[PDB]
């Protein structure tokens, strides 16, 4: 039984596999994100305000990949044998300090590979139904702003 | 006399102001910099390879800034004070930590505006030629790399 921020930090990880097959490699880096109680933010680098069917698209893949209740694998290797293993993609905007030689790559098969040393759940079942409350687009700085909640629907 | 590092600090400005003034409000936001002896590196977030043209328009005119000698001012405000005063141009991609309260913000006259607390020249003047050695785009993460180098002699 995990907290809900456990639950919702597990989440960025789902909507960012989901934005990815949506909207393409085009959307793959992660600017930042942010995570307070059930509602979560996933900021990505984009050109372009995706279609109220996409963002739907994106929703509903998300919470396809809950149902799936897939494991989350949380490797811990050195940086470069993590690096040619998962190469370029574990990485966000603005890779990681220097000063750091032990990354906790989390991973979600063909689905999402990221570095991250936060807390997750063990299976993607753990984090319950999504939903997308606000998506904006901020054409200076090409970024795309998604906002979620987990709901509490007997979960 | 200043060193060269903060030479080549300052020069960063100013190819920064020459970057936006030849491509424009698309590259106004840093990604990072570097700067090494006499050597520097700008990285703006763009979509495109600028063409050889634009490349030599922006070495020229970081040049042309230079002999024109103007006054690096550089403004200690408190942070929400600087805010309504430079807006957001005066920041880079990625902000400044929210446990900063009170900014440097470093800025050149109608080119550019920037909240930097390394060391800079008083004018532009001191910073000397400017020669761009190597501009790199990076598709994926839509970052561009303007490398460059102050002169000697």
């Amino acid at each position: 039984m995990y907290s809900i921020e456990v639950r919702t930090h597990s989440a960025l990880h789902v909507v960012k596999g989901a934005v990815v097959k949506v909207l393409g490699s085009e959307a793959k880096w992660t600017y930042s994100t942010y995570v307070k109680g059930n509602k979560g933010v996933l900021i990505v680098k984009f050109d372009r305000k995706p279609s109220d069917e996409e963002i739907r698209e994106i929703e509903r893949l998300a919470n396809e990949k809950v149902k799936e209740n897939a494991p989350i694998k949380i490797y811990e290797l050195p940086r470069e044998e993590a690096e040619k293993m998962f190469g370029e993609d574990m990485y966000d905007l603005f890779p990681v300090p220097e000063d750091v030689r032990i990354l906790k790559v989390v991973v979600i098969e063909d689905w999402n590979v990221n570095a991250c040393n936060k807390e997750h759940t063990k299976t993607t079942g753990e984090i319950g139904p999504i939903k997308i409350r606000k998506v904006r687009f901020r054409k200076s700085k090409g970024l795309l702003e998604i906002h979620f909640e987990l709901l509490e629907l007997e979960n």
